[PDB]
């Protein structure tokens, strides 16, 4: 049980702040994405890329223009990944305390954070069938991405695997805003000078998260613990990504 | 706020069960170790290894239990000490396996899954419990009979000098949570019953057991640490640290593996050198 007091009020105020910021930083929210994936909004009718024929109809710089469909698609992911770092960096700047940190720690926390957030928010854009691309204008199937020649055909599978289990938590934009902020303010990132001040902020964010998950998910056993376990999955996934980016890099 | 009801009583019964199993499987508890490290018990007065002189007096006055067989008997102090760690690691697996067998549900699982969970879990439990034996200054060895300093371990020739540092780094942050044996019994049982281990067939039944254990843990941490912010969350975050720590251990065991005949032939070569030149 809880009480409505000044402490619980400030954690609600903190949660509202992060959501309004999330909304300003992230154009394609989970609510928007779920609406497109379930046919509800007329606004977007994404083109479905499910095979080589629809990939060609689908597209419709100069010296990285490759014949190999696998190359063009991996360059799409790379461009959107740079865009996603901008959005996350904008979000990060609205987390109370975060700019009052050593400019050094700031770039550190972001350096290891972005890949964890990308994967977290990639789940928002995914169902069983595939993933929204180009702000909900395109939809690329899981199986088409699997069909790409090795090792590109193995690139997104682990992301799909993550998303199925993560989307079963049934988190909304309010849940995700606080979760994403908890990820960024991670004490245990290599090379940080001032750890305590990052930790004191995360303790507040973890409190805000616990309060948000209790209020927002009345029918949910250990959703806080199941969410914090996911931060372990995400580390493992980044490791597997990096190892694959460095097999692709080599050949 | 909570209620004392049948559900909360089953969770306290489950915690009591795990503690009494932990006391049975783990001869040197944190409570015993803290008592040695603070000088309270006269029972153990550990011999302190802090330099090559005390290491030599150390092997003869500690009866390590771990008798290194005749033909892996190295001159290189670094070799003998790593072989010490290796023998105590095998011993630690026996103790964890025994503990594992008492976690309700754990034996009702595919014998395959049982071996999987233990296969990845022992490395995480070893680090967890090594913290129990550590302070700022070093680590208890041979069931509290010795104490080897952090700095003496760092002083050993590369790469052996880098072997325990990460364990000290982890222990410092983990020991600041101030967990006791009750807390650790449930935390260790949570780690073993991890759904996400490569190669498990039946995930759900492991997940169902772990959800009960995470409930028992939350209740134990609330009742046992009244003055502690988000201790449950901070404990779960440690379970992420341990993955990264094990990855670093394993990579170092495989740099040692590659160069193991090469490093214990430096002494006999050092003799041939000063004999010739
Ligand atoms: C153009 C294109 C082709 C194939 C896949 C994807 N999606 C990706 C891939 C990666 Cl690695 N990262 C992202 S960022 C997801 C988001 O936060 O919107 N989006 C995109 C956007
Ligand atoms: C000879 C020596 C030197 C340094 C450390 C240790 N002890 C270790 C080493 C390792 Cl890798 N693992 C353990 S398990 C800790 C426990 O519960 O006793 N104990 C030992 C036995």
């Amino acid at each position: 049980s809880m009480q409505l007091n000044p402490e619980s009020a400030d954690l609600r105020a903190l949660a509202k702040h992060l959501y309004d910021s999330y909304i300003k930083s992230f154009p394609l929210t989970k609510a928007k994405a779920r609406a497109i994936l379930t046919g509800k909004t007329t606004d977007k009718s994404p083109f479905v890329i499910y095979d080589m024929n629809s990939l060609m109809m689908g597209e419709d710089p100069l010296q990285e223009q490759s014949k190999e469909v696998a190359i063009r698609i991996f360059q799409g992911c790379q461009f959107r990944s740079v865009e996603a770092v901008q959005e996350i960096t904008e979000y990060a700047k609205s987390i109370p305390g975060f700019v009052n940190l050593d400019l050094n720690d700031q770039v550190t926390l972001l350096k290891y954070g972005v890949h964890e957030i990308i994967y977290t928010m990639l789940a928002s854009l995914m169902n069983k069938d595939g993933v929204l691309i180009s702000e909900g204008q395109g939809f690329m199937t899981r199986e088409f991405l699997k069909s790409l020649r090795k090792p590109f055909g193995d690139f997104m599978e682990p992301k799909f695997e993550f998303a199925v289990k993560f989307n079963a938590l049934e988190l909304d934009d309010s849940d995700l805003a606080i979760f994403i902020a908890v990820i960024i303010l991670s004490g245990d990132r290599p090379g940080l000078l001032n750890v305590k001040p990052i930790e004191d902020i995360q303790d507040n964010l973890l409190q805000a998260l616990e309060l948000q998950l209790k209020l927002n998910h009345p029918e949910s056993s250990q959703l806080f613990a199941k969410l914090l376990q996911k931060m372990t999955d995400l580390r493992q996934i980044v490791t597997e990504h990096v190892q694959l980016l460095q097999v692709i890099k080599k050949t």
